């Protein structure tokens, strides 16, 4: 034989092992419309009725925009809006409600629940109304067969829903 000594520079003692890591994708849509009734003498919403185009969502990465437009998501091409219809608003107080809704995604319809939270009711600069509230609940994938071939490992079933509204009166 023949005796070596290692020569440390050029020398890996090196290893690979896998690990799953759990992340949120955040996300939003930067196409969509609303029309918006509510009596600030009550607190109540009379009328939220919101479209979102699917195509405009954002979850800052351009190839995962595109695959959620896929038949596998959104379906964008046969489905290209998301809908949401208020069917009840009901009071807390003035700082809270609990709103239900039908939501529509990918021609799917289900009636949702969102906790309405009136973050601000004011008169503006010009002594014209604004409104700032938020709308939040979680919706399962399940529920309106979304992304179906994903599993619910992968991805989560629950969806969270975070809207977040500024809002001036109208004419």
């Amino acid at each position: 034989m023949k005796e070596y000594t290692l020569d440390k520079a050029h020398t890996d003692v090196g290893f690979k092992i896998k690990h799953l890591q759990i992340s949120n994708v955040k996300g939003n849509f930067k196409d969509y419309s609303a029309v918006i009734d509510f009596d600030p003498a009550s607190a109540e919403f009379k009328k939220l009725d919101v479209t979102i185009k699917i195509a405009s969502v954002n979850t800052e990465n351009q190839t995962r925009d595109n695959h959620l437009q896929q038949d596998d998501f959104f379906k964008a091409k046969k489905y290209p809006d998301m809908t949401f219809t208020m069917k009840k608003y009901e009071k807390i107080d003035n700082e809270k409600g609990k709103m239900t809704g039908t939501l529509t995604i990918a021609g799917v319809s289900k009636d949702i629940v969102l906790d309405a939270e009136i973050g601000g009711v004011a008169k503006g600069k010009d002594g014209k109304e604004k409104i700032g509230f938020s709308l939040n609940g979680k919706i399962k994938r399940s529920d309106f067969k979304f992304a179906t071939s994903t599993s619910t490992i992968t991805l989560s079933d629950d969806i969270n829903l975070c809207i977040e509204v500024e809002a001036n009166e109208k004419e």
